[PDB]
Parts: structure tokens; C-alpha cells; sequence
């Protein structure tokens, strides 16, 4: 709090400063008094340019607002990629006269398919809640939302209600109370909403809702000239397709006095502070819905143990009579030995679980619709050992009937696979079992009966090559079940090649299948197990290393990992990478091998299919030199000292020769490769000094970067070295007068090429660094070297700042720099040699240019007047 405080008091005093047209305040942070302290010349000049540009950005800000306050929502909400939606439900003002409960969720028109999952509320039979808790306090957050989901073209809230009560809402028969009926699905458009353009939680929009019909007094009681109807009532036979479509498209509902008031309120962030500085709208007691997709912000700790089930659609046939069989998934929880499960099953995210769970009941419907979603939630060592069971039990009107009669067809999902997978994610069919019903109540005998598409197939074409043991059974009915599979968990396995990667011991015989497979498994899938698909990974390749093949199919597959690694959706991760290096990386001769296989690689770069790989392989350089280093380090505190030191000095020097030769090469086929290899080239060798010679490493890279030809991409070689200069200059006990010959050098030949325009600010950025690490207090001894700069890094500043008088470029960095190279030196060294030049005409020279130069900086300065 007080950094923010000090931070946005110091934004706002040189707001006034510059509108008033005054004196602004330096040192962003810690004082804001400690920049005029002689500290850095080139930071005083960041400063400036920083707060210049700062300035810039908060008036443009301010002229925006003053009319429009459409920008400031848009940016907030892509700060960040966690979200939250609000709903403030008030009331319900219906009367229907059976309990309520309520479905809302997260549904895209145009790509026609749902986001979030559903929560239910206890609601009375009158508009009253069965709860009175949640009349006042109900909270509901629901989180997992990002730019991605905001940027959809049409966002959509789904709100479908179905009743808990009586089968019909009228006498003439007693049904059994308990059970559910759909009544409606309200949709509203929430595009405007979700961008946070107004802030208005008071206010209540009412929704129109639409239902299915359930009045028949002015359609048929008014019908003359041609009496002749015969049909039926349709109270539950609308597909859930092209009722929502139809619903979507409508712009207005006659609802009679049908709906309810809720605001939908976008709260950025997750539950670490909506729960603290929001706590007016999120209290202890909010509930928390997780969508079924995969996070945005990967953090490390993202526990979700969630199983997703979702029916969507099943045929079922009339039968023996012309009514359909009456379907309810009485499904519930079983173990290996099919013993029940208490608290396994939340219908709603937030709410107490339920032991066992019944579905929708639709008015004999051939194909109806469910898109019911329900979670699962169990131990993860138990869920490797569960089953689950889709009872389907008829339901009669009576109810000494509806209780009596057992489920006439049973179902059931398998959550394990027996070569170790688990259910894969997508659209899956049911097959229901009707007849027999003993063969699919005991437990140990329905665990390997065909209960899901893939295993059924499978089972059925063993049958056809093997008739034996196995055979199709003749009790399946003419009736199908579909589900939807997406489970959002974190020890899941839906992949065969993760398994492979796994036990391969078992199944070694199609590593080369797995490797070749890893090229395009999913990242997520990859990023749960990744420490231990690594592990083994290096075991492989630690144990079996005679193959070469074998080998390089490894090292592309890591690659491959590394790289996606180090995109921008596992930068989260990286912490989590370096952390199992320091405790769990037992590499101790991989890095040997690893860098063999590199020099052949980079030896090897002609090939044109290996472009991409060699690229992938030079971007992520970084993180696997961190991996040779653990293993070398490793094996080097293993052994107390190793032989094989030098050997391995040898053989990154000659990793450093490759690299000449393959900057040698012709650059007509691998431009970007090389300007790449150029970029990450230095990204490790600052963790290289700390194992490797700092001598060695400098003369190294100087001979390498002096190899480079001086013709092509300039400003990509500028940038490289200055990264270079920036990376352990600071350790200048053995790098100062082998590393500043080269940057005089480089810079010279910077110097006179008539095409320095865009080189300015590589030059500018290269002379404050290399000032930067001149006046360092942690350097020590500068003199001779202070000594030789400006005996040949004065005239050349003099020569480009006469050349560049003109005022449109960014003169002030070359200002800087002049002004802090000209301070830092004493008289001692002006003496010994700015005053021994050379013959007395030529120094008259430099002294007229110094005061022409001079007069011109003084004359017509082009400062901003701040």
C-alpha cells in the first residue's frame, strides 16, 4: 500500500507539474530526492525519457476519458486473464406451485457450444427461496475467465430452470413428489456487460423468459369452419438445439410476468483478493464455480480434481407400447468392489454433494436433448480404482408404481483403461443393457462388460478375430446413450504416448511410435506430468544410449517440451522446471551426451527439414544448458574432481568452432536462424563464467563475434552485443582489456557508413551500458582502461553528434552519454593525453571543433523545457 501511495502521489505531482508548466519531481521510487546524487548519468537519463514518456501516456489518457470511458475497461480487463461474473438474483416473481430450482451457465451462439457449468439454488413453490439464507447473501463468483472468452463474438448467459414436484401441475391423479420436471430456459445478451463500460450493481435488469407451452385455453378453443385436430400436448418434447437457437435470436419474450432480476458484475482476479477488497460483493460463503477449460494463467498450484460428465443426447424407442420408457439416470459412485460413495457427485459448484443422483425427466421424447453437466469429485488415488453405474429405472404415474418398478435397463462408464489410460476426452455413445438382471448387479462381474464405444469396439473386433472367451451378447436393446467427456483434473491420463513415456519397459518396442507421437501432444497434457515425462525421458536416454537414432528422436522430443515450455502460457512453470533441477535432476553423464549430440547437430545444419528443429533448438538453448550445467555440476560433486573437465572445456570449444563455421556458411537459407542463434547465443554463458574459465569464455566469444561479417543484419548483431556487454562485464577482473578493444572496434566500424539512421539508438544503448559498467563501485580498478577510452571514444562522439546536429533524432541519449564520459574522467587523464595530442595545428582543429560543437548543443538545445 504505501509503494502504491508513493508511486501514484508522485505520478500526480508531476502531473501538476507539467500542466502548470514546472519543475517534476526525479527518482520514481525510494526518495525521488537520490537521482541528482552523482549516482548514474545514463539512469538520470532514463529517468527523464521514462517520465517523458510517462507523461505522454497519462495526458493521452486523461484527453480519452474526458469524453469517452470505453479504453479504461477494455485495458483493465486485459491486465490480466481471471475473472469473475456476479449475479446479483433478487427475486423470482413467478407461481408455478412446485419447488424451483435454478441452472445457469455460460453458452456461445456461434460456435454452439456451452463454457461453464450449472449451480442450483433451493427456490420455493410460491417466489419464495426454500432457503431463506441466499435470499439476502447469495454471492456467486464464477471463475475461470479470460480475454480469449471475452473476444468471443457473442457471449452469452444460458439459464434453464427445472421443477422439483408433481409430473403435472394440475388433479385428476397423484404423482410422486421429489422428482424434476424442465420448465424453461431464459438466455441474455451479456456483450456490453462483460466489458465493464458502466458500473451499476442497483440496477436490475429484468430478463424475459420463454418455457415450453402449458396453457391450451386461446389455441384450440376457438376453431370454426373446419373442425379436425389430432394431436398430442408437447410438455417436455423440445430438442434443447433449436429451442436455445430460437431463443438466442429472439429480441423479446412475452413472459406475462415471468422472470427474475439479476445484474451481472465482472470482478477482475481470483479468490486470493475478491474475498478481501471486494468483500461487499464476495463474502466467505460465495460460491465458486470452475469451467470445464483449461486456465490461461498456468500458476503453479492449480489444484482441480473435477470429473465433468455430461449427457447431451440418447435415443430411446417406443417399445412394446407407443409411449417411450420413461428415463432417469439413477447413477451413483462405486469402488473396485462396487461399494457406494457418499458426497461424490455436485450437480452445482459450491453446494453439498450427493451421494446418489437422478437426471431430467422429458415427456417421451425419441431423441431429447439433456445438456445436463454434472461433477465428480473423487480421491485420486480412489478414482484409479471407481466405476461408475447409469441406472435407467421407468417411471409410472402412480406412484406405487413409479416406486415398484426397478430400472429396466442399466448402464455403466468405465474411469480406467487396462493399459493404464483413462477415459479420453470427446463425444462418446452408450449402449443400455435391458433383460437379464441379475448379470449387471453383482459387482465383480459387470467390471468388464462393454459399457463405452472405444472398449465395446475394440471387445467386439477381438471377438471377430477371436471368438473366444469373448463373444457379443444378444441383450442389447435398439436404444443408444450419448455423454460428453471433459475432465478437468490433474492426475488423469488420456493419452497412450504418456503412458508409453511412463512404462516404457513395458512396451519399448514402439518408443520410436511415443517419440514420434510427442511432436503434437497437447501442452496441458504434456505441463501436468512434464516432470516425470523428463524423468523419463533422461532415463531412456541414460540407460539406453547405444541406439543413435534413438538418441536423436530423443533430443527433438525435448526440444519440442522445452521449447513449449517456454512459450508465454508456461512462464509459471519455469519456476517449477528450475526447482525439480535443483531437487530431482540425478543427471550425472547426460550433459556429455546431450552435448555431443548438440555438436552434431550444429555440424549437421544442412539438412532443410532440420531448419525448424535447429531454430526450436537455439531458441531454447537456455534451459537445456542449464541441464548440461546440473548434470555436470552433479557429476563433478559426485566424484570430488573430474578428469573429464578438460574434455568437456574441449568440446564446448569446439561447440564455439561450429558455431564459426555455421556463421561461416552461407547466410542465403538460414537468416533468421542465425540472427536467432546470435539472439539466445549469450543467454546461458553468464551461468557458464561460473564453471568455465571467464578468460577463456571472453577470448571465446570476442574471436566469434569477430568472425561475424559486417555486412549483414547490423542492428541484430548491435542488440546481441548488447546483451553481451550487459551479461558479466560487471565481473571485470579479467574481461576489461579483452572485451573494450572489441566494443571500440565494433563501434568504430559503426562509425562511417553514411547509413547510421536507425544505428543511433544501438550506439547510444551501447555507449551508456559500457559507461554504466565503467562507473560501477563494485568494479575497482579503471584507470589505464578509463585511460585508452578516451584516448579513442572522444573524437568519434564529437565526429557523430557534428554529423547528427540535426534536432529530429533522439540526440539527448548521445548527449548523455557525452556528458557522463566527459565528468567521469578527472584532470589526471585529460592531462596525460586529451592535452598530448597531436601536432599543434591538428589540436588547434579539435579545439575549434570542440567549441563549434559546444556552441551548437548550447544554441537552440532541443529539450522538451522540462
Amino acid at each position: 500500500e504505501l509503494a502504491e501511495l508513493k508511486k501514484k502521489v508522485t505520478a500526480k505531482i508531476d502531473h501538476g507539474n507539467r500542466m502548470l508548466g514546472l519543475d517534476l519531481v526525479v527518482r520514481d521510487d525510494n526518495g525521488n530526492i537520490l537521482d541528482p546524487d552523482e549516482t548514474s548519468t545514463i539512469a538520470l537519463f532514463k529517468a527523464h525519457e521514462v517520465a517523458s514518456k510517462r507523461i505522454e501516456e497519462k495526458i493521452q489518457e486523461e484527453k480519452s476519458i474526458l469524453q469517452n470511458l470505453d479504453l479504461r475497461g477494455q485495458s483493465i480487463f486485459s491486465t490480466i486473464h481471471t475473472y469473475g461474473l456476479y449475479v446479483n438474483f433478487k427475486n423470482f416473481v413467478c407461481n408455478i406451485g412446485e419447488d424451483a430450482e435454478l441452472f445457469m451457465a455460460l453458452y456461445d451462439p456461434d460456435q454452439s457450444t456451452f463454457i461453464s457449468e450449472n449451480y442450483l439454488i433451493r427456490w420455493g413453490s410460491n417466489g419464495m427461496p426454500k432457503e431463506i439464507e441466499k435470499l439476502n447473501n447469495l454471492q456467486a463468483v464464477f471463475t475461470d475467465l479470460s480475454s480469449m472468452d471475452l473476444i468471443r463474438p457473442r457471449v452469452s448467459l444460458v439459464c434453464q430452470i427445472v421443477r422439483v414436484g408433481h409430473m403435472e401441475l394440475k388433479e385428476g391423479k397423484k404423482h410422486t413428489c421429489g422428482l424434476r420436471r424442465p420448465f424453461g430456459v431464459a438466455v441474455m445478451d451479456i456483450t456490453d456487460i462483460i466489458h465493464g463500460k458502466v458500473d451499476d450493481e442497483e440496477k436490475q435488469h429484468f430478463i424475459p423468459f420463454q418455457q415450453i407451452a402449458m396453457e391450451t385455453y386461446i389455441r384450440q378453443r376457438q376453431l370454426i369452419m373446419s373442425p379436425l385436430i389430432t394431436s398430442h400436448v408437447i410438455g417436455e418434447n423440445e430438442p434443447l438445439t433449436s429451442v436455445l437457437n430460437k431463443v438466442i435470436a429472439a429480441k423479446e419474450v412475452n413472459h406475462k410476468g415471468q422472470g427474475l432480476w439479476v445484474s451481472l458484475k465482472l470482478l477482475p482476479g481470483d479468490l486470493t483478493q475478491v474475498q478481501k477488497n471486494f468483500s461487499h460483493l464476495v463474502d466467505r460463503s460465495t460460491a465458486i464455480a470452475r469451467k470445464m477449460g483449461f486456465p490461461e494463467i498456468i500458476l503453479p498450484g492449480d489444484v482441480r480434481n473435477d470429473i465433468y460428465v455430461t449427457l447431451i443426447h440418447g435415443e430411446f424407442d417406443k417399445g412394446k407400447k407407443k409411449t417411450p420408457k420413461n428415463v432417469e439416470v439413477t447413477m451413483s459412485v462405486h469402488d473396485e468392489e462396487g461399494k457406494l460413495l457418499e458426497k461424490a457427485i455436485h450437480p452445482g459448484a459450491g453446494y453439498e454433494g450427493i451421494s446418489e443422483y437422478k437426471s431430467v425427466v422429458y415427456y417421451q421424447v425419441k431423441q431429447p436433448c439433456w445438456y445436463e453437466t454434472v461433477k465428480v469429485s473423487i480421491a485420486i488415488e480412489e478414482v484409479t480404482r471407481c466405476h461408475i453405474r447409469f441406472t435407467f429405472r421407468h417411471r409410472s404415474s402412480q406412484e406405487t408404481r413409479d416406486k415398484s418398478e426397478r430400472a429396466f435397463g442399466v448402464a455403466f462408464v468405465k474411469l480406467m483403461n487396462p493399459d493404464g489410460t483413462t477415459l479420453q476426452d470427446g463425444r462418446h455413445d452408450l449402449v443400455v443393457y435391458k433383460g437379464d438382471n441379475k448379470k449387471m448387479e453383482d459387482a465383480k462381474f459387470y467390471l468388464t462388460l462393454p459399457g463405452t464405444k472405444m472398449e465395446m469396439e475394440e471387445k467386439e473386433l477381438q471377438a471377430s478375430k477371436n471368438l473366444v472367451t469373448f463373444t457379443p451378447s444378444k441383450d442389447s436393446t435398439k436404444d443408444s446413450f450419448q455423454i460428453a467427456t471433459l475432465i478437468c483434473s490433474t492426475k488423469l491420463t488420456q493419452n497412450v504416448d504418456l503412458l508409453g513415456l511412463l512404462n516404457w519397459r513395458s512396451n519399448s518396442q514402439n518408443i520410436k511410435h511415443n517419440l514420434k507421437k510427442l511432436m503434437e501432444v497437447d501442452g496441458g497434457e504434456i505441463v501436468k506430468f512434464l516432470q516425470d515425462t523428463l524423468d523419463a525421458l533422461f532415463n531412456i536416454m541414460m540407460e539406453m544410449s547405444d541406439s543413435e537414432t534413438y538418441d536423436f528422436l530423443v533430443f527433438d522430443a525435448l526440444v519440442f517440451i522445452i521449447s513449449l515450455i517456454g512459450d508465454i502460457k508456461f512462464q509459471h512453470f519455469n519456476p517449477v522446471l528450475e526447482t525439480y533441477i535443483y531437487k530431482h535432476f540425478s543427471a550425472t553423464l547426460a550433459y556429455v551426451k546431450l552435448s555431443k549430440v548438440l555438436n552434431f547437430y550444429v555440424a549437421n545444419a544442412d539438412d532443410s527439414s532440420k531448419t525448424e528443429l535447429l531454430f526450436a533448438a537455439l531458441k531454447a538453448l537456455k534451459y537445456l544448458f542449464r541441464f548440461i550445467i546440473q548434470s555436470r555440476v552433479l557429476y563433478l560433486r559426485f566424484y570430488g574432481q573430474s578428469k573429464d573437465g578438460d574434455e568437456f572445456n574441449n568440446s564446448i570449444r569446439q561447440l564455439f568452432l561450429a558455431f564459426n563455421m555455421l556463421m561461416d556458411r552461407p547466410l542465403e537459407e538460414a537468416v533468421k536462424i542465425k540472427g536467432a542463434a546470435l539472439k539466445y547465443l549469450p543467454s546461458i554463458i553468464n551461468d557458464v563464467k561460473l564453471v568455465f574459465d571467464p578468460v577463456e569464455l571472453s577470448v571465446l566469444f570476442c574471436k566469434f563475434i569477430q568472425s561475424i561479417p559486417d555486412n549483414q543484419l547490423v542492428r541484430q548483431k548491435l542488440n546481441c552485443m548488447t546483451k553481451i556487454v550487459e551479461s558479466t562485464l560487471f565481473r571485470q577482473s579479467e574481461c576489461r582489456e579483452v572485451l573494450l578493444p572489441l566494443l571500440t572496434d565494433q563501434l568504430s566500424g559503426q562509425l562511417d557508413d553514411n547509413s547510421n539512421k536507425p544505428d543511433h539508438e544501438a550506439s547510444s544503448q551501447l555507449l551508456s551500458n559500457i559507461l554504466e559498467v565503467l562507473d560501477r563501485k563494485d568494479v575497482g580498478a579503471t584507470a589505464v582502461h578509463i585511460q585508452l577510452i578516451m584516448e579513442r571514444l572522444l573524437r568519434r562522439i564529437n565526429r557523430t553528434v557534428i554529423g547528427m546536429n540535426r534536432q529530429s533524432p533522439h540526440i539527448g541519449s548521445f548527449v548523455a552519454c557525452m556528458i557522463a564520459l566527459l565528468q567521469q574522467m578527472d584532470d589526471s587523464h585529460y592531462s596525460h593525453y586529451i592535452s598530448t595530442f597531436k601536432t599543434r595545428q591538428d589540436i588547434i582543429d579539435f579545439l575549434m571543433e570542440t567549441f563549434i560543437m559546444f556552441k551548437d548543443l548550447i544554441g537552440k538545445n532541443v529539450y522538451a523545457k522540462d
